[PDB]
């Protein structure tokens, strides 16, 4: 009954999506979160531990080379460019491996000392693929289960990873796997049956060398009451009438952090398209991408942006009128909710996605009797479900351009009829009906 | 008495300044103008020669070869770079260098039968330095004035030229040397004097190898009551609608040719650097910056496009606000007369160059404004009309924050001090107009004995 949750980092004690259902869950049934805490370089003091009534928050250190070759190195210079599609950026090396396998034995052991028989445990994300078996080698039988929030490859490329048959073959010591979409889901039991004869029955419950466990699909969610209540608030006073500077202006918007598989780029050209081939919106329009910067991985990514938005000024400015405000600064959530509400179209278009809740935000943020209209990449994970979004292509910079003068010249009628039936989807798959499906899931399993 | 004027293009049939200044000096006792059409190809055909009444304007074109090693590569890559103190930009290769000569010598020799025995002759920019040479060689005993548009750098920058004392020897054949500024016509008297012995009386007559020649500093003016007219025009209707909505935002205003003397990712910064250390001004100010297409193409110059259009994205993506742009950078063509107009009403004209013959777009900002409430002009001390614009606010470019707290003094300036600068600085070049330029120089010329 008791639950553990372990993620690559934790919350001191809303202003997030993944932390509401995490606490959600450990208020539920009790419990304990284990994570990083953020900090490096002292290692060996006691665990942190703060204790709130139902919940016990358990945080640690990690030493300088741990988290190099672990999360700078292994995590988030192979897994995470393979698992976005992204084979010419990974960089493996086997010493980051290593300390990859090591970082996870660590926390093993640190974790080990606070479980009980009982427990289940709820493992998140690509950092902590090996964490089930460290703990199986230790004797651990709980019910464990893994959440990916991220895509997961199809077997042409992820098996070019060095170490995929002994990822693949840790992720079997899992009772139950969570994915994001169905896709996600599908590709990892096409690269399991490359490499082992799997048995599958009803379409979720496996066998692998003896292994049994189950896979489902969990889109995580938002929660949307928080995020109208946010977004219906009146603005910071010199913002508060900036939405009264440009009344006669339409604003395109997006937020995002900076990072390849976004394709913030193509975003710039389908906008450049849009001012190419619809004129007339010239003076009438505005592109504002808010992208915040927190890795030298990243920069490169930052500088073409700026690039880009003094080609396209300078391109289609005007000496009155400037067609995209970039921004490169960091934005209370709060205040993003409101220029999302004020925001006649959302522009999300990730090339690769494994659920992109600025998406949700966006829908969730709107005036329901005048919406605003999402433009939506068919590689976002949040695709599946909100189905009467404007769906695009992001290689085609016309097509997207299109669905831009689309979603500008949209009529109210459209727009109601559209938002309310991604609202829908929304309000009915919340963040606390992902937790909850998740650990009524995990609970059945037998041990 | 009769005029012949050779510069590398001419003007065929004013909207500009030395086009205005070669024009005046033809009209006052006729003749002609010889230079490039501005084409390759066909370079055998004869000698394109219009006619108007008194003035003949002929052009010839070249071979797509004598282009490159003369104009593209000796010119523009070996002797501007140089010139604008950049030894790092100069790609000398001798091929270079002979099609340089190559091309001086066949303009000479399509132009000798162009000649009469009376003419007096007049030889513009640095892509013509040995043309008095070429005319001495085929026994042209004429009188031959010279005028340099950009500096002429000091010693240390020449003499690492590879043919530096070939190109002072083929000066030496012109009896008049113009300058822009008395340090350009003292830089040339040092580099000539490192390399042989000068004899100079009163301050400007000179011998060297036995050839005697003037020198003297004759600063380009402009038109100022054409700029004014200009200026003063309603505006086109889009843009008519805007200095409406441009009420409450003092503009900081610049055009400029893209290209290394001019300094404009310096120019960026210093406006960063007026953003991060007078916040007051946040979204109330704006810096505007023309840079046109070039016609060339010209790959050098490419490289300063893509680094102001990064500077644009990050100074705006730093600074920049939800409604409000700081940095309005535009890499298109505005027609001549909207930029008079887009002068006046500027509060700020910003002209730092780093290295700058003669910087004409200053004047026409000072002779674009009204004046009964001008704007300020921020003027680098390397710009060439520094030596005469005194009272504009005189910047060091490299002090990128003595540049800043220039502009925030020029945006905060009173109007009673706006108009004294303003009134002194436009007497300055109402007395030295471009018609004044034209008219020393040719009767400095003319007074000439050959």
């Amino acid at each position: 009954s008791r639950l553990v949750v372990v993620s690559n980092r934790i919350a001191p004690p809303s202003a997030g999506g993944l932390a509401v259902g995490i606490l959600g869950a450990l208020k539920a049934a009790g419990g304990l979160w284990f994570g990083w805490s953020g900090e490096t370089g002292n290692e060996d003091q006691p665990l942190k531990k703060v204790k709130k009534g139902n919940i016990t928050w358990a945080s640690f250190n990690l030493s300088e080379q741990d988290l190099d070759e672990y999360y700078n190195q292994f995590s988030n210079a192979v897994l995470w460019p393979a698992f976005h599609y992204r084979l010419d950026l990974v960089q493996f090396q086997r010493p980051a491996w290593d300390g990859y396998l090591r970082v996870n034995a660590l926390l093993a052991d640190k974790l080990l000392p606070l479980l009980q028989d009982d427990d289940i445990i709820w493992i998140h994300d690509y950092h902590l693929l090996p964490f089930a078996h460290e703990l199986r080698k230790r004797g651990v039988n709980n019910r464990i289960g893994f959440f990916l929030h991220i895509p997961f490859p199809t077997p042409e490329i992820f098996n070019a990873l060095p170490t995929y048959d002994t990822l693949l073959e840790q992720l079997c010591d899992y009772d139950l796997l969570g994915f994001q979409t169905e896709n996600d889901r599908l590709a990892f039991l096409d690269c399991l049956s490359n490499l082992t004869r799997v048995t599958t029955r009803s379409a979720k419950s496996h066998t692998a060398w003896g292994k049994a466990f189950r896979t489902e699909v969990y889109p995580i969610g938002i929660e949307p009451k928080e995020i109208a209540k946010q977004a219906a608030g009146p603005l910071p006073p010199k913002l508060a009438q900036l939405k009264a500077e440009l009344k006669n202006v339409q604003n395109i918007f997006s937020v995002e952090r900076l990072d390849y598989s976004k394709g913030l780029p193509e975003r710039f050209l389908a906008y450049e398209a849009l001012l190419e081939k619809y004129p007339q919106h010239h003076g009438k329009i505005r592109y504002t991408q808010i992208a915040p910067t927190s890795v030298q991985a990243y920069q490169d990514i930052r500088h073409q942006l700026e690039n880009e938005a003094g080609r396209i000024n300078g391109k289609y400015g005007q000496l009155g009128w400037t067609p995209l405000y970039y921004l490169n600064q960091h934005f209370d959530r709060k205040l993003l909710m409101k220029i999302f509400r004020y925001s006649d179209v959302g522009l999300v278009t990730p090339l690769r996605d494994g659920m992109n809740l600025v998406a949700k935000e966006y829908v969730a943020a709107q005036d329901p009797a005048n919406p605003g209209v999402l433009v939506l990449s068919q590689f976002a994970g949040a695709a599946n479900e909100l189905t009467s979004a404007l769906i695009v292509n992001p290689y085609d910079r016309d097509e997207v351009a299109a669905a831009l003068d689309r979603a500008l010249t949209m009529s109210l009628a459209e727009r109601i009829s559209r938002h309310a039936e991604m609202l829908d989807v929304i309000v009915k798959n919340d963040i606390n009906h992902w937790q909850e499906c998740f650990i009524s899931d995990l609970k059945q399993i037998v041990p």
